[PDB]
């Protein structure tokens, strides 16, 4: 049984609970930052997508992203990251799935990521954050999982609801 | 048996042929283009980097692009992209292996890339470029695998020799 779903919000996701955010359209997923020198953001891309531009609104402005996703089947989401306040975003991971879950988690001073393609995810990425009380911003309905049940997660990552 | 190791050269790669490349340091493996809007590049990251500017020569310019390895025990090879002469090279692709060894082909108007995390890496990545005399050039040894022996590329990429 899973905590959740709560409607799209702002707040300070407390540490060691996975985020576990389920889109139904493409674009703009969720947001959040350490307020120094992390700003990150996940989009979705739905499947069979040429290399084309896109406008996003991250951080407040208005920036044009360059998308892909060569799976005809699965949706891809894809984290960027600025590294200043003013700076470009940069594609550093993605992830591959028809189940439209992805999920990030503040644990030891970093963010966590599920990688790769289902049913073979698993919170292989990071960045580091050095802020307990970095904000986060969900445009989705979303799900809080303990780190303890961090397997859990990855089974719905994997396998749907 | 696999036709090669050829020395690091610069050819019209024909097409149908897997042109897999097997690099020994971090740094820059190979690049192609075909001559009008597709200039591509990979590199290869040594395992445990963290986020940071690296320089490489791409297009020959010296250009910073901004890597990380989150693995512990595999490289990472990164697939990098330009789409215009005076534009910069963007990720848009990965490999994750301990055989440090990757792959790409000239077919149906394409380049395709294999992708994933090893032993599970596949022939998914593709972007057009609409030109069977696009010109490649590898700075590290390679193998050609005719394109009736996809698979056999593919088990060498998830497999080693």
């Amino acid at each position: 049984v899973l905590d959740g779903p709560y409607q799209p919000t702002s707040f300070n996701l407390p540490v060691d609970y996975w985020m576990m955010m389920s889109p139904t359209q493409a674009g703009r997923v969720a947001e959040g930052t350490n307020g120094t020198d992390r700003w990150f953001a996940c989009i979705i891309v739905e499947p069979n997508v040429s290399l084309q531009s896109r406008d996003y609104v991250l951080d407040g402005q208005t920036v044009q992203l360059q998308v892909d996703n060569t799976s005809n089947t699965m949706w891809k989401f894809i984290l960027f990251i600025k590294l200043t306040k003013s700076g470009n975003y940069s594609q550093y991971s993605s992830l591959l799935t028809n189940h439209k879950l992805c999920a990030w988690i503040k644990r030891d001073s970093r963010v966590y990521w599920f990688d790769g393609t289902v049913p073979n995810s698993s919170d292989n990425y990071y960045l580091t954050i050095n802020n307990d009380n970095s904000i986060v911003s969900s445009d989705v309905d979303f799900y809080l999982i303990p780190r303890t049940q961090t397997d859990s997660c990855r089974r719905c990552i994997n396998n749907g609801l």
